[PDB]
DNA sequence: TGCGCAGT
DNA sequence: TGCGCAGT
């Protein structure tokens, strides 16, 4: 018990400092952490095959349920893949407007001695999880609430009823024995607030139940403005971007920053973190990194206005400047980078579909897919701040981040880049 | 038979000397120039009343077609004003494309000695023809073919041929009958090409047919380029500003000012034309002559890149300055404003409406709008260019254009302007 | 699939 | 009305 339980993955190729504290799948589902029962896993894609073989040989026939968003051929290769294994179940999350995704990324692992939820960044496939820095909460493990004793099992953060409306709002009966599951469980320990994006469109007071008016309301709620506010910069880190408009104005400086600088009841600088071609081509991987970077030519040349927020990849401070980023992180921090007024780690990319945007003269905001993350608030430690560690929160990357230089560009996945070997000694050409 | 047949219609308030050579309505239907059988009048506004008060008392109950493009309430007030006189019928020409106009304006006059032709700028309501610039086309008077002889009746320019098709694209059964009558009449003197718009989507060499492509065509096949070709201007001058896109590079600099440039078989400076708010307010009318130049609020804040190029009106030459310009004209200046490559009058504003816009990646040029002008080319009159009148064409307003001043504003016409009086001492608020 | 857009 | 748009 450190407050955060706030983890990175195990890389290949580094030194073994910088792996230990990191979590690999398979000490996820150790029976150290319990005895497994059964299990739900949310993501987007699936290597089925490679996800059974992460769990412990006694726990392999449990049921597994997988709750995915595929459709049409996707679905039927998912099912056949499935096949082989008659413990296993799917669901299929209803994605009504186009261009979305299930891209949460969630665990549900029930165990004889009560429940875990872990909430993380990564597909359930291996090369997530190789040579990437990706994310990883990890619930306490919560008890069950005894059968007469009548308690909520709710916390000051209202983790609990949260996740009941994350997980409501699928409309799911296969969902419906989990909700009940998390109904007899005991949550109140969680140290964390939920923020979920759910796809539709939504209006009135069910604007802040979702996406970046969700982190609005709770930045709101539950921080306190600072003294100088307007110069604690923004810091966005994603792996995916999307289609954000013709300039700023549009959704980016508009209602996103916005939302994020929010603090209780504009110059804010705003830093955008994203790999640029040189990060990714001398990475671990090397161009092959690049196909989980998918910034397409067409969207990027739309919106050239953006590159000037970019920032490169370097991570120092946990031996993973060349483990390329696939997880998403924004947060707070103050004008000296020495603490953070927040953090949050999620699945949600800088995109309008993960985390929303407003249609109809801002009175309806539209969310295209399913995100989840969780936000870290000094104020549910009673803190008014955190230190950045260099109480103190686990930053994965190197602050202050360091703009793309004049030579730099951003990692955009199809075109060529043939002029200079990568790590391996290949050219990247997509085809 | 002065070459050009290029008229201003007359101004009231300025002095008679800038009058001399200016034609009314009125003058146009004299009996002078024919005694009428029967008329077609195309146009987009109409006062029916007025109109008919026009034409000389001995030829108000001769047939009149009236060319519209009205629907519904618009069509029936149309026809609830032709009620009253049974020698007028109505021919609605269709429009399937949204935000169409039948915008063209002209007058077939079909005479006992003959066929004339008038292609203008003016709607026919009495403020079009009061207080404007408005600008004119006369064709000569074109002869009856004699009923055994075989001839094609038509010109070098392919006149006869291009009006047939242009109302053939119609559709229409009453025009059938101006086909025909065109078909028996000689036009082989005229010496003017015509540049048609009619609304569709348009394929492969079909995109030449019309709007901004045929002007190109006309260009490639009876202009030819001249040495320092790069560095005569492009002017444009309009009373109405379509939306033209997030950029210059979307159509304006693109795909237009490229047609228009065309010479035989880009830094050519392109200045246009249209009125300031200190050019309307000072103007004979004052304010309200802004009803006549819609440029809308809504439409000018999506493109304030475009106002950097925009000129003053100055009429100076022709006793214009403060008669406000719903004439359109577009022509090919040198370098030094003493002589132009060409010069076209025409209904069509600086809209994607008027003058199209390619679709599907350049497979197909759409356009909204019925339009219709004249091109003056020096070939046609076996020269290569025409001096300006300062032979020589007569350009109703001054050169060079002159650039608004940092204090000045285009015309818009739906905000309001209360701080300085106009002309008249008023004030300016739409509602 | 449904939003936002487009005249004189 | 029909075009162009929108994911990881």
């Amino acid at each position: 018990g450190n407050p955060f339980q706030f983890y990175l993955t195990r890389v290949s190729g580094v030194k073994p400092k910088y792996n230990s504290g990191a979590l690999h799948i398979k000490d996820i589902l150790s029976p150290l952490f319990g005895t497994l029962v059964s299990s739900a896993q949310f993501n987007y894609c699936f290597d089925v095959d490679w996800l059974v073989k992460q769990y412990p040989p006694e726990f392999r026939k449990k049921p597994i349920l997988l709750v995915h968003g595929d459709k049409r051929e996707a679905k039927a290769h998912l099912h056949a893949q499935a096949k082989p294994y008659e413990n296993i179940s799917l669901c299929q999350a209803k994605l009504d407007i186009a261009f979305g995704t299930h891209h949460t990324k969630m665990m549900l692992l029930l165990y004889e001695e009560g429940l875990r939820v872990v909430i993380h960044t990564s597909n359930l496939i291996h090369a997530d999880w190789h040579q990437k820095t990706q994310g990883i909460w990890l619930s306490p493990l919560y008890p069950r609430i005894a059968d007469g004793t009548h308690k909520s099992g709710e916390s000051p953060t209202h983790f609990k009823a949260n996740l009941i409306s994350y997980l409501t709002a699928y409309n799911a009966p296969s969902l419906k024995e989990w909700i009940d599951v998390i109904h007899k469980h005991d949550l109140s320990e969680t140290n964390v607030y939920l923020i979920g994006s759910t796809p539709g469109r939504f209006q009135g007071s069910q604007k802040d139940n979702w996406g970046h008016f969700r982190l609005k309301k709770l930045l709101k709620d539950h921080a306190s403005s600072m003294p100088n506010a307007e110069s604690w910069p923004v810091v966005g880190q994603f792996s995916s971007v999307g289609s954000l408009g013709a300039d700023e104005s549009k959704w980016l400086c508009s209602e996103f920053k916005e939302s994020m600088l929010t603090l209780g009841k504009s110059s804010v600088p705003l830093y955008l973190i994203y790999p640029s071609v040189e990060n990714v081509r001398t990475s671990l991987e090397g161009y092959p990194a690049g196909g989980s970077l998918p910034y397409s030519i067409q969207t990027a040349e739309k919106q050239n206005w953006l590159h000037s927020y970019f920032h490169k990849w370097s991570a120092e401070t946990s031996g993973r400047s060349n483990a390329m980023p696939h997880i998403k992180t924004y947060m707070r921090p103050s004008p000296d980078f020495s603490k953070i007024a927040w953090f949050l780690v999620t699945s949600a990319n800088l995109s309008k579909a993960a985390w929303g945007a407003l249609e109809k003269n801002g009175t309806q905001l539209m969310i295209r897919s399913y995100e989840l993350g969780v936000l870290f608030l000094p104020s549910a430690l009673g803190l008014d701040s955190f230190k950045v560690k260099q109480a103190t929160f686990p930053v994965p990357y190197d602050l202050p981040p360091e703009l793309y230089g004049s030579k730099d560009r951003p990692w955009i996945w199809n075109i060529p880049y043939v002029k200079a070997p990568d790590t391996h000694g290949n050219m990247w050409v997509p085809s």
